[PDB]
């Protein structure tokens, strides 16, 4: 005989976020998750995660992205585990020859934001370790960094659990059942009821969405990372290496420093196989493509960097036709808040998307402009059943 004002289905980034937001406001809180976060099943593990203010993906971002920066600095006082580094995020690519860091410069041009323009070998002198042909340009970021994801949602747990929220571990969530005054979910471990329903199951949004009556195009694509010994007196955060994205010819790349010798870890955004999140292989190398592509970045313009492998990670990406989230009510479900299709870029933006949801549980509206992330844009090639 349990009920709750809120239900999270999905207690990950977004997921476990807004449990910390509705628990510091006393709203008895239950989140539901078919593992442990956090873990290594999701979108969320790997370490690191860059976050920028000056977005080459949209300058539209940029507000939430600065909000979500100050909620990052909150958490890192609120807690004794580590949430954010300044590395700065270096952004570079051929001169005029990438949307990417053309959108990048404007959105900082825009936002009255920090950052250092430099080209050709400006780049390799500042930051001895990087090699890039004369032609290229970049844009440097230095109040911008690194995030330490799996700290920040295990410690918005320990945070929302303290005070009150509860957290239903190793339960999978099989079906919903909305009326218009209440929410209920259906689970091997017993069903469960709320007045209102936030759903973040991440790259499982693209399968149990339709539970939902949404008919939502989303694809889940394995990403993988890998860690390679580096050339300390060059990679390292301490010497003051930067966190980066870069676009080349054949696509983005994205990496961090070494930090305390863990050696620099590098990401090729542009691919991924497009897989299924309950049979995708998370094993690191089991496709020649996942070791090979990052070497061939690594040996053109990281070269002391590319040393042996020290670790890999499999992780998924869950992609929108236009790559803009979603984050919005249930079109016809008031109760209902979805958080879906973040397309590889959500995690620096979590701690402000769960302030979004909880404002969106409890009121129906958001003070944040989240026009962008409408479940009903054209866009998308959204329906129903
Ligand atoms: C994969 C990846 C992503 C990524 C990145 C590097 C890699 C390798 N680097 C990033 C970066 O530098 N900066 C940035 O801003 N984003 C970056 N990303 C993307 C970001 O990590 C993702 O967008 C983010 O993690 C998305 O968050 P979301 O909350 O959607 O996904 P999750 O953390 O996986 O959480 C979903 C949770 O829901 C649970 N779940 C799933 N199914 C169920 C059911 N049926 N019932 C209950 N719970 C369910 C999962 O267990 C999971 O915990
Ligand atoms: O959003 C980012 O900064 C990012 C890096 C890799 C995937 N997303
Ligand atoms: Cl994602």
């Amino acid at each position: 005989s349990t009920h709750f004002d809120v239900i999270v289905v999905g207690a990950g980034s977004m997921g476990m976020a807004a449990g910390y937001q509705l628990a510091k406001q006393g709203v008895k809180t239950l989140l539901v998750d078919a593992f442990d976060p956090p873990h290594t099943n999701g979108s969320h593990h790997g370490d690191t995660r860059i976050i920028r203010h000056a977005y080459g993906e949209g300058r539209e971002y940029v507000p939430l992205a600065l909000r979500s920066q100050e909620l990052w600095y909150e958490l890192e006082k609120e807690t004794h585990h580590k949430i954010f580094t300044k590395t700065g995020v270096l952004v570079f690519g051929p001169k005029g020859e990438s949307a990417f860091v053309a959108e990048t410069m404007e959105a900082a041009k825009e936002h009255s934001l920090t950052v250092d323009l430099l080209e050709g070998d400006e780049i390799n002198k500042r930051w001895p370790g990087i090699t890039v042909p004369e032609n290229y340009n970049a844009i440097f970021e230095p109040n911008s960094g690194v995030l330490f994801s799996e700290n920040c949602i295990r410690a918005y747990r320990e945070l929302a659990e303290a005070r009150g929220a509860k957290v239903l571990t190793h339960t999978r969530v099989e079906d919903f059942d909305i009326s218009p005054d209440s929410v209920k979910i259906e689970t091997a471990n017993g069903s469960y009821t709320a007045d209102k329903l936030i759903v973040s199951m991440g790259a499982w949004n693209s399968k149990l969405l339709s539970k939902l009556n949404l008919d939502i195009p989303l694809q889940p694509y394995r990403q993988v990372v890998g860690f390679f010994e580096s050339d300390e007196s060059k990679y390292s955060n301490d010497i003051d290496f930067p966190g980066f994205m870069v676009e080349v010819p054949n696509g983005i790349y994205y990496g961090f420093p070494s930090f305390g010798g863990c050696g620099l870890k590098l990401g090729y955004n542009t691919f991924g196989q497009k897989i299924d999140p309950d049979t995708i292989n998370r094993e690191f190398g089991v496709y020649p493509e996942d070791e090979s592509n990052l070497r061939a970045f690594l040996e053109e313009y990281m070269p002391g960097a590319n040393g042996e492998l020290k670790r890999g990670a499999v992780c998924m990406y869950t992609k929108t036709l236009d790559e803009h989230f979603i984050i919005d009510l249930h079109p016809e479900h008031s109760n209902v808040v979805i958080a879906a299709g973040f397309s590889g870029h959500g995690f620096k933006f979590s701690s402000g998307v769960g302030e979004v949801l909880s404002q969106l549980a409890l009121t129906g509206k958001t003070e944040h402009d989240i026009s962008i992330f409408s479940i009903n844009r054209p866009a998308l090639k959204e329906s129903l059943q």
